[PDB]
């Protein structure tokens, strides 16, 4: 799999202690641990999530996901703390957080602002790409791509966190998971072809299509705190200004299928060669036709390629 031995994992968690808690959420909660005196983070789920867990621990163990701009796992337990059985993913502990977070918290400049963008990228495309042979991997669609499932690196490369809505497809095979609606992920970042249902569920590349609509969005979030002559635009998600918070499913319908709206574009960007290739670059993520949307890939390789 993508971690330790696995006999050594189950080991793993008696072995851990956890020292701060660094997040929680209708999710569970995150901790900073210690295994062995180094940090991990321990990811303990709540009820409400714990398919999350069971699915995310099923993938890292069948599929050996290891890169550097994909959260990298450690170990998976049901395990008991305090005399109370809980569900633990436990992986790489990144200090930084989430890019959601860091976001806030300072700006970026050229340099920064493009690593950050690129690693997602190359998350996502390797994500993406099916891999044929023995030590390949089936494509994986995320399916809830965005900014707080995105962790931030001390050298400034992110990676993509969080597979417990992920799918998967081998070209050999058939049937996509799926399941239930299509309407699994965070409302704010669906593509208009989930919040109107009729995305094709049967489609694989219908997933991969839908994440690179979120992955737009997220370039949006992070090229609005990318510095040009000393001017920047507060961090703000997706559609702030058109919707509500915890916005529905019709709220973000009239915005995203019947007006076609899209989020705006900062005047200033257009004075910036970088921000004026990544606004171009956005846009080519946000098409209303799924299939004109540009490939993981693609990306990478236009990103690459501005400096
Ligand atoms: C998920 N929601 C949240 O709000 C946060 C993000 C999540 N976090 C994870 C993490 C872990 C996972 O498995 C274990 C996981 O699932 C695979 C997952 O999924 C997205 C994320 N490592 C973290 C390491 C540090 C921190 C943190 O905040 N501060 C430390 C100082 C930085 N400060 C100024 C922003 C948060 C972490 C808690």
């Amino acid at each position: 799999g993508s971690g330790l031995p696995f006999l050594v994992q189950r080991t793993v968690a008696r072995q851990i202690t956890l020292l701060e808690c660094v997040g929680k959420g209708r999710y569970g909660e995150v901790w900073r641990g210690s295994w062995q005196g180094e940090n991990v983070a321990v990811k303990i789920f709540s009820s409400r999530d714990e398919k999350s867990w069971f699915r995310e621990t099923e993938l890292y163990n069948t599929v050996m996901l290891r890169h550097e701009n994909i959260l990298g796992f450690i170990a998976s337990d049901m395990t008991s703390r305090h005399s109370s059985t809980q569900l633990w993913l436990i992986t790489h502990y990144h200090e930084m957080g989430s890019l959601y977070d860091y976001l806030q918290l300072t700006t970026l400049d050229t340099v920064s602002c493009l690593r950050i963008v690129l690693s997602i990228a190359s998350g996502l495309a390797h994500l993406h790409i099916e891999i044929f042979g023995t030590q390949g991997k089936p494509a994986i669609a995320h399916r809830d791509l965005k900014s707080k499932n995105i962790l931030v690196k001390k050298n400034g490369q992110c990676c993509i966190a969080d597979l417990g809505l992920a799918v998967m497809h081998s070209q050999s095979t058939n049937q996509l998971d799926v399941g239930n609606n299509p309407r699994v992920g965070t409302k704010r970042y669906m593509a208009p072809e989930v919040l109107d249902e009729t995305i094709q569920v049967d489609c694989f590349d219908s997933y991969k299509r839908v994440d690179i609509w979120a992955f737009g969005l997220v370039l949006w979030e992070v090229a609005r705190r990318m510095v040009s002559n000393g001017i920047v635009e507060d961090y703000k998600p997706p559609f702030y200004d058109v919707v509500p918070n915890d916005p529905s499913f019709e709220d973000m319908r009239k915005v995203v299928c019947v007006d076609q709206q899209r989020p705006n574009i900062p005047n200033r960007w257009f004075s910036d060669p970088t921000l004026t290739s990544l606004a171009k670059l956005m846009k080519e993520c946000w098409y209303q036709n799924p299939s004109a949307r540009l490939t993981a890939l693609r990306i990478k390789k236009t990103l690459t390629k501005i400096d």
